[PDB]
């Protein structure tokens, strides 16, 4: 059990082993970024906020714990270390959680068509590891993504520029059980954004955002319709004044004719139409950097216990034992 020592912090205690050094805030959980002595590497430390004051809280607690243990990807955050300044289950009430710093975020960055390239292709490629294992990350917009200087590129999830805007359309009408092509939706929003520099879709609110969005790719069609199950939904739509979908090339002129060939297959309405992470690694916008080979998918991911209903000290002491059992990668 390593010394640890305390500090503030913009009034939040943080109790950390020595080996983390420099502890400088970066944002409000709260985020730090320190040195760490013992590989040498910047890293980022997160004071998970209140963690068991609930049974949302700690069941929330557990669920980040569990899943970042599990993401072992060049292209998704994974975790160095995770520590508490408790010395039993009794004394447990802070969780810590360590990993590699990156310089900033996207939102932080119009680019190169080489940069957007290796950009998308990093990010496509870390959602097809997060696919693979049934998880669906839902809030893939620019400050979700760590680039450093290298363009080297991290998907993460701070849970804090409106989420709204790079939003799959079926979630802003609360759609039962939709699925992972809701972040290629993302993904296409987000790649476009770098092309122009402008938000493709700054909707002031919800019912704003899928009026810019039915803009462009025009009103749900017959094939589409056939899947509405709500009757008020389909009423709405279908006494909508029909849009026909515009020309993207129009619409993204002067952009390489593979990047709009690409978000003509992303920023698809009906979400069984859309390119997956999978597919879209093959698409020649990103002949050079593809490779079959080196585009891994996850260890499976169980998550059944997302159907559980447990006692704020059951989770707890589930998170406890994911504290204890944590095996540090090389
Ligand atoms: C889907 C994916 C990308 C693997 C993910 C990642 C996260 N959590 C984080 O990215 N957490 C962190 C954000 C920012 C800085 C951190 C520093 C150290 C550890 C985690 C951090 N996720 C997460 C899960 C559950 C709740 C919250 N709030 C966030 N989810
Ligand atoms: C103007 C509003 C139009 C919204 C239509 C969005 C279509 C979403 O696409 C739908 O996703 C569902 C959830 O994954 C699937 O079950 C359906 O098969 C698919 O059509």
């Amino acid at each position: 059990r390593p010394t640890f020592y305390r500090q503030e912090l913009n009034k939040t205690i943080w109790e950390v082993p020595e080996r983390y050094q420099n502890l400088s805030p970066v944002g409000s959980g709260s985020v730090c970024a320190a040195f760490d002595t013992k590989t040498g590497l910047r890293v980022a430390v997160k004071k998970l906020s209140r963690p068991f004051q609930s049974i949302i809280h700690a069941k929330r607690t557990y669920r980040e714990l569990r899943l970042l243990k599990h993401m072992k990807h060049e292209n998704v955050i994974g975790l160095l270390d995770v520590f508490t300044p408790a010395r039993s289950l009794e004394e447990f009430n802070d969780v810590y959680l360590v990993t590699h710093l990156m310089g900033a975020d996207l939102n932080n960055i119009k680019l190169t068509d080489d940069h957007v390239q290796f950009l998308i292709y990093q990010i496509l490629r870390g959602l097809k590891y997060i696919h693979s294992a049934d998880i669906i990350h839902r809030d893939l917009k620019p400050s979700n993504l760590a680039v450093n200087e290298d363009c080297e590129l991290k998907i993460l999830d701070f849970g804090l520029v409106a989420t709204r805007w790079y939003r799959a359309p079926e979630i802003m009408l609360n759609w039962m059980h939709y699925n992972q092509t809701v972040d290629i939706w993302s993904v296409g929003c987000i790649m476009a954004e770098l092309l122009t520099g402008r938000t493709l879709f700054p909707g002031t609110d919800h019912i704003d955002q899928l009026k810019l969005i039915l803009r462009l790719v025009g009103t749900p069609g017959a094939e589409l319709l056939k899947k509405i199950s709500s009757e008020s939904a389909r009423n709405y739509i279908q006494s909508l004044t029909q849009m026909p979908k515009m020309n993207f090339a129009n619409v993204f002129i002067g952009a390489n004719p593979l990047a709009v060939d690409l978000l003509e297959k992303m920023l698809v309405l009906d979400s069984d139409k859309r390119i997956t992470a999978a597919q879209a690694l093959a698409h020649a916008y990103f002949a050079q950097y593809h490779d079959p080979d080196d585009e891994p998918v996850a260890d499976p991911y169980d998550q059944s216990f997302e159907s559980r209903d447990l006692l704020i000290d059951e989770w707890k002491s589930l998170t406890y034992d994911e504290v204890i059992s944590f095996v540090p990668p090389p």
